[PDB]
C-alpha cells in the first residue's frame, strides 16, 4: 500500500535515454545491491529489459530523433529479491527539435540589438487590485499589458513605503523604499514611478518573485 | 578564448534560475577573492535572462513547457562581466501534446510483459575476413543495421564475440563453441537470435565500441 | 578570463569521468564545427587525469573515497587543447571513517522520532527602531543568531513578520495580533516561539534574504 | 513488503543541505502532490522536520563544519497522505575539509612538473596470471605496484595479438594490436613494451576499461 520508488531519468537527448536509465537504476539500487537483496547481474537485466521496451516505445511507435529530447519515469517494486516495473505507470515525455535552420538566423539577427536591452531600462505599467486590512494598497504590475508582478504600497506623510516584486521579464525584487510622494493621488505617484522604482531593484531567483508577488496579492484576496 | 555560461537542457519556465545558478557557481572564486561582487553577478546573469525573455518568449515562441538549451561567451573585465552576442546559441524542442503521446504509451504499458518474453530477434550479414582469417559479421534488427560479431575459426572450435546497440545494448562475451569451419556461416545465420538471447546487459557506449573496433578489422 | 574546467564535487574514485564528461560538454560546438576531433577531447582529459593521479595519490595522499573538487583553465591552440597549470585549483575533504560516524548517526537515530514534532524555543534580542518606526528583534536559538523579526505598531494592535534560517528555516508571514504598544517587548519575548510553531518551512535561502532585508532596516 | 523510496542527497557542502533535503523530497513527490495524495504543505513540513533533526546530528553531534561536504539518505513511507522517515535507515556521511593553506602550495609546486609529468610515458609493469583455455596469455597489470589492469596475448605463428585495459592512472582501452614476436619470448615482450603499447592506447571511460579488465580475468585456468 505504501508508494513505490520512482525511476527517472529527468531530460535528456533521445540518444542518451538507454544509458541514463542504466545509470540511474544502478544508483538507487546500490544499497540493495551491496545489501545483497539483488545482484549487479539483476539490475542489470531490469534496466535492460525496459530499455528494450522504451525502444520500440520512443524510437518505432513515437518516431522520436536521436537529437530530441525525452523524459521518463516508471515506479518499480523489489521484493523478495527480484525486481519488477509497474508499467501502468511509465510515463514518457517527448519534445521535438527546432531545425537549427529556422533557429540560427532568428538568434543572429537577435543578437544585434541585444546589447541595447542589456543596458535599457524596463518600462512597466500598474493597475490598482484593492487595499489591504491596514490600509495598504496593492497594485498588479504589468510587462507590455500582460500581468508579471505585484506592489504593494504603504501610505504615509507627502511620502509612502513601497515594496514588490516582478517576474518578468526578469525576476526582481523591490526591497521596501521610502519615497516622497509628490501627487495628491498615491494612484498617481505610483503610475508615474513603478518603472523608475524598478530600475533599481534587485536581481533574484525566479521563485523569491514568485513567493512575494503572491504573499502581496494574498493580502487583498 | 572566453569561459561559456551553459545552462544545459531546462524546462523554459526554468531557465532565469538556472542561467543565473550557473553564471554564480562559475564565479563563486571571482566573488570570493573579491574580484567581482555578488551585486555584479546578479546583475549580469538578470540582464542577460532579460535579454533571453525577448529573445525566447517572442521572437522564438517557446513556451513555458518547452526545452531550451543556452550558451554565450562572456569576459570579466575591470570588475564587470561582458557577453559576447556573437557566441549566443539558442536551442529549442517543442512539447509533444499528452494527446498524442497518452495512448501510446498507454498501449506499451499493457504489451510489455509480452514484449519481454520474445527472444529478440536478429539477422545477419558477411562483411568480410580481418588480416588473421576472422570472419566479421554485420548484425541487423528489423532490417537495419545494429551491431557486429567476430568469428575466430579454429581447428573443429569457433570463438565468438559481439554486441549489438539496439533494441537494447547487448555484449556477446567470447564465447567457444565446437563447429566445422565450413559450417561456421550456416552457425551465425542459425544461431545469432539464440547468443544474445544470453548476452550481457551493458552501457550503449560500450556496445557501440565494440562493434566499431569489430567493424574497423575489416575496413583498410 | 579562459574557460575553465570545473568538477564539481566527486569522490575521487570517479573524477576522472567527471574531468572527461565536463570536457566534452564544454566542447561539444568545437568538435562539431570540426575546429577539433572527438580523440583530440578525450587524449587532453586523460593526460589531465594521468597528471591529477599523480598529485592526488602521491602528494595529497587523497584516499579513493575522499572528495575533491577540481579546475582548470584552458585554451585551443592550433586544434590541440593546452591547460594552464597555473590556474589549477584543488579542494580535497577526508572521508570521517564509517566506523566512528555510525555510532553517533545510530544512536541520535533513537532519539530522533521525538525529536521530530517538539516545538522549537527561541529567544529574542530587541535591535530597535527602524526610520519608520517599526522594532526589530533578533531571534536566537540556543544562544545563537538565527534570525530576525520585524513588528510594526498599530493602533491596540501590531503586525509582526519575521524568519529564521535554523535549526530549520522558518518563514512567520505578516500576522496582525492584539497587543499594547507598552506590552509588545514583553508580547514578543513571551510568544516568538508559539509564533513560529505554525511558520511556513521555506528554503533556506529565502529565509536568509528575509532575515537580511529586515536587520538592513536597522543596520 | 517491498522496499521504500529513499531520499538522497548526494555530496553536498554542509551548508547546503537543507534546501537539497527539500529539492530532492519535492522533486520525488511531485507525482503525490499533483495527483491530491499529498499536498505542498504536507512535502514542506516533512522536509522541515527531517531538516530540524538534521541540524542536530550534523552541527551538533557530529560537529561538521559549514563547510565541509555530506551525503544523507533515509527511507520514506507515503501512503494514507501521510509521509513517515524510517530513521532506522538514516545514513550519513561526512568528510572533513583540508585547509586550504595545507593544500595550495603543494599543488602550487606540483604544477611546476606537470608540464613536464606529460612528457613522459605511463611505466606499467606486469605478472603472468596464466593460460585460458585456447592457449591465450593473461597478464596482471601494475601502476606503483598496485593491480590496475589486464592484458591478454594470443600467440599466433611468429607473431602475437595483444590487448587489454587498465583503469589507473587514466582509464586506457588497448585494441587489438598485432605484434612481432616468438612465442618463447612473450613473457619480454610484454615487460619491455606494455608501457609502450598503452602510450597509444585509447582513452575511455573508467567503467568500459573495468568490463575488459574483468571479462579478462574470468578467461584465466
Amino acid at each position: 500500500g505504501a508508494m513505490l520508488p520512482t525511476l527517472r531519468t529527468g531530460l535528456v537527448i533521445a540518444a542518451g535515454y538507454a544509458d541514463k536509465v542504466r545509470r540511474v537504476l544502478f544508483a538507487q539500487l546500490r544499497d540493495a545491491i551491496k545489501s545483497g537483496e539483488l545482484s549487479n547481474k539483476d539490475v542489470a537485466m531490469a534496466a535492460g529489459n525496459l530499455n528494450r521496451v522504451l525502444f520500440e516505445l520512443l524510437v518505432n511507435k513515437l518516431k522520436a530523433d536521436k537529437l530530441d529530447v525525452v523524459r521518463i519515469q516508471i515506479d518499480y517494486e523489489v521484493r523478495d529479491s527480484q525486481i519488477q516495473f509497474d508499467f501502468s505507470t511509465l510515463r514518457v515525455e517527448l519534445w521535438r527539435r527546432v531545425p537549427e535552420e529556422e533557429i540560427a538566423p532568428i538568434v543572429e539577427d537577435f543578437a544585434r540589438a541585444a546589447p541595447r536591452l542589456l543596458e535599457e531600462e524596463i518600462r512597466f505599467t500598474v493597475e490598482k487590485v484593492g487595499e489591504t486590512d491596514v490600509g495598504d494598497v496593492v497594485y498588479r504590475i504589468m510587462y507590455r499589458g500582460s500581468d508579471v508582478g505585484a506592489l504593494i504600497v504603504t501610505p504615509l506623510n507627502g511620502e509612502a513605503l513601497v515594496r514588490g516584486a516582478v517576474v518578468e521579464p526578469t525576476p526582481l525584487l523591490l526591497k521596501r523604499t521610502r519615497v516622497q510622494v509628490e501627487a495628491d493621488r498615491i494612484d498617481d505617484f505610483v503610475r508615474e514611478s513603478v518603472s523608475r522604482l524598478f530600475s533599481e531593484a534587485q536581481n533574484v531567483e525566479k521563485r523569491e518573485a514568485v513567493r512575494v508577488v503572491n504573499e502581496i496579492l494574498s493580502l487583498v484576496k
